[PDB]
């Protein structure tokens, strides 16, 4: 069920700023190169495609800050306890990208393909090597696994 | 695992087993038909995170691209079997909407038409374009999406 | 500064229906194997890419039947003397097709990739193989020429 | 003939560094938002839509420094005198980019789309908004024109 997060051109993962087990609501995504229990991964099926991206370790799902239903370019993604449908995401492991429910893209702040550890994550409806994201297993970072069962 | 219509997305008809038995004999063309019933669904059995068997519900066995070469050419025929092999392995492009070959073409209506007729068959083709699309949906309403994966 | 219209995946070409010097207005623009100085085209740039295809022999020009801003898929081409911003095309041939002002294209009626003689074309906002173009000199079909100097 | 190459998201525009009527061989290209004459470019064509990008002011065309057929990412682009088929571009005003003959771009030094003045440009093949250029009127940096007449 749990899986890792990595940027696709750099390998770095989507961390919870702090690696914190139990990080409080609204704290940021960013990208981390270091792989442990608190930088897992769970996705939440609820409608098809759509759902959430659950943090393993703490249960809080990734949100747009805010919580807005179409947010704009640069919203910050956090993490956050409520469940509600502007909370929803698509894990694409066709295109190699992750989708909010309005159409805009998970992305490293600056659209860097090298982040350096900490760079913020934000949404963005730009597509390019930058923004692609695999999904693999946390045994083994160049493993790619199914999210959706 | 999930049970699902294969459904050409531009004109709405289905994958069927050619004849649509419960029981097709092996290397029976997969055609389409805009009929609903039993022996028209689908599963997918995942081998290997987006590769796996599209499955016959009714009789367990496979799509295959016909004669099961791991790089088939356009035009190969698309076929139920019940071997299984890693050249019967597709991945379903639920994005995208398609239904992609290991080896990177995709299932086509035969003569590539957005409004094939009843009976006409699915071959192999690299093209992409309106005609060669997919979406997967539930056996109880055809217009709503499934998840196949889970 | 004459061209080949050349359906890139049948080496068809576009041809006015009937073959003459002085197709009449309205004469359907067909795809035929043959090359004859009556299929022959010019392009008169009027803004930057976009101007009229026009019929060398004749110098009537490429029209949607009807002459609509934004014709519908499968209106018909033909030839029509009048000029105006309605009958405006680029020659993309950098993706290899022929766009309208309204951003549908030139297809072959019926989409197919090897066409048969006569077969008329359409617009369609469709794009892929069968409704890509290339544009070659008259004295060699295989020879791609500018259509803008 | 005489246009300015844009930056599309940004407005900035190709220049030889340091802005001279007459470059010295193996003259940087920069990006930087003034407009004066020795920016302004003409494009020679030589084969259809490959030509040589030339310094209006001095007459020196666009080459990867070095001059090699098949120039690797992060390539630099200079001026320089010489003329031969490895300096041979072609100007795609329908996808908005500028292309070398073996397929890579023209990009900004760290794929911007803000560059600030005086960042270098260099090859690479990705293709995303940072990479894509417009070309446009000396008397009005925002109407295109035709470069291959
Ligand atoms: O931001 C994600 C990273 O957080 C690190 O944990 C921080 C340590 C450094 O280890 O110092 C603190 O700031 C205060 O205790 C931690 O929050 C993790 O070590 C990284 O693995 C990474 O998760
Ligand atoms: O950050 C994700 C969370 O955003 C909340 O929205 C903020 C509310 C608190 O409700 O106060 C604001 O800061 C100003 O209105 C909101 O942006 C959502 O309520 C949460 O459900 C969650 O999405
Ligand atoms: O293949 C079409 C798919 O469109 C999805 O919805 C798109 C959203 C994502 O929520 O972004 C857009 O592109 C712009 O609003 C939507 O069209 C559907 O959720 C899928 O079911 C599917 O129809
Ligand atoms: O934050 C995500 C976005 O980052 C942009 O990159 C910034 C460029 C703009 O190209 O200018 C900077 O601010 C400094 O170089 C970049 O950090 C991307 O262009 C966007 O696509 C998007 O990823
Ligand atoms: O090819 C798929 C279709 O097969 C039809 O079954 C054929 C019937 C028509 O009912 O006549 C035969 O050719 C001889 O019995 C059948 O094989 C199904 O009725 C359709 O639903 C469809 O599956
Ligand atoms: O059509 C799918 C099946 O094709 C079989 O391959 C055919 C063999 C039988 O092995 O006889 C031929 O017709 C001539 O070599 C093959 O095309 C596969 O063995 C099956 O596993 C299956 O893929
Ligand atoms: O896009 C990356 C993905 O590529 C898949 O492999 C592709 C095969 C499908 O097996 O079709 C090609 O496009 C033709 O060579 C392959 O690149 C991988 O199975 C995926 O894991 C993934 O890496
Ligand atoms: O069989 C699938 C393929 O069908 C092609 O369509 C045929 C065209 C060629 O375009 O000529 C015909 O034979 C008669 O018009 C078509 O049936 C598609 O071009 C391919 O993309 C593919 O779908
Ligand atoms: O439609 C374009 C084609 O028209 C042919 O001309 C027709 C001849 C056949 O030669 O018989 C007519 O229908 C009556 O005279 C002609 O209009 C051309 O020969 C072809 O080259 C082609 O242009
Ligand atoms: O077919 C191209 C031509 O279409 C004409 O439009 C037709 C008018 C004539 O004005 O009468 C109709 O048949 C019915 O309204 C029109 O479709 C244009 O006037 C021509 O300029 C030309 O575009
Ligand atoms: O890529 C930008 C270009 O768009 C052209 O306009 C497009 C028309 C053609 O007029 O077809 C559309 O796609 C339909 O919406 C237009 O966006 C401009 O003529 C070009 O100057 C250029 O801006
Ligand atoms: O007329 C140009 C258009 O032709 C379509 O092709 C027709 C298909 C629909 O797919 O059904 C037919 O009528 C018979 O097979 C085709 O002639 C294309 O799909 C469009 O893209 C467009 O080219
Ligand atoms: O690099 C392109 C720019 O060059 C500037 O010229 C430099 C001036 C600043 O005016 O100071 C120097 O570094 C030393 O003389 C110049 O090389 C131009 O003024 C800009 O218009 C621009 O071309
Ligand atoms: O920078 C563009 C120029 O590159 C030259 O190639 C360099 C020669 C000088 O002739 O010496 C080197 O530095 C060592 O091999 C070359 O890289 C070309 O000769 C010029 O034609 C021009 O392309
Ligand atoms: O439509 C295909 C075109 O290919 C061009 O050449 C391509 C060059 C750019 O020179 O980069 C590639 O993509 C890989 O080297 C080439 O295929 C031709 O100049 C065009 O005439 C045209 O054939
Ligand atoms: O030099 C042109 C290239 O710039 C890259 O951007 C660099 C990113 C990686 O995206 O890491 C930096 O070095 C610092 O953030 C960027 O300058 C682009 O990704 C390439 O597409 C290309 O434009
Ligand atoms: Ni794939």
């Amino acid at each position: 069920t749990t899986f890792l997060i990595k940027h696709k051109a750099s390998g770095k993962f989507l961390h919870p700023k702090g690696g914190s087990s139990n990080p409080a609501n609204d704290t940021n995504l960013v990208l981390h190169s270091d792989i442990h229990e608190r930088m897992y991964f769970q996705f939440d099926v609820v409608d098809e495609r759509w759902g959430y991206i659950k943090h393993a370790a703490s249960g809080k799902i990734v949100h747009p800050l805010g919580g807005k239903a179409d947010p704009p370019n640069e919203t910050k993604l956090v993490l956050h306890q409520d469940r509600h449908d502007r909370a929803l995401f698509a894990m694409d492991f066709f295109n190699d990208n992750i989708i909010h429910k309005a159409g805009k893209y998970i992305h490293p702040k600056g659209g860097s393909t090298n982040p350096p550890n900490e760079t913020l994550t934000v949404m963005h409806g730009d597509k390019h090597k930058a923004m692609e994201f695999i999904f693999v297993s946390p045994k083994d970072k160049d493993k790619r696994v199914l999210v959706y069962v």
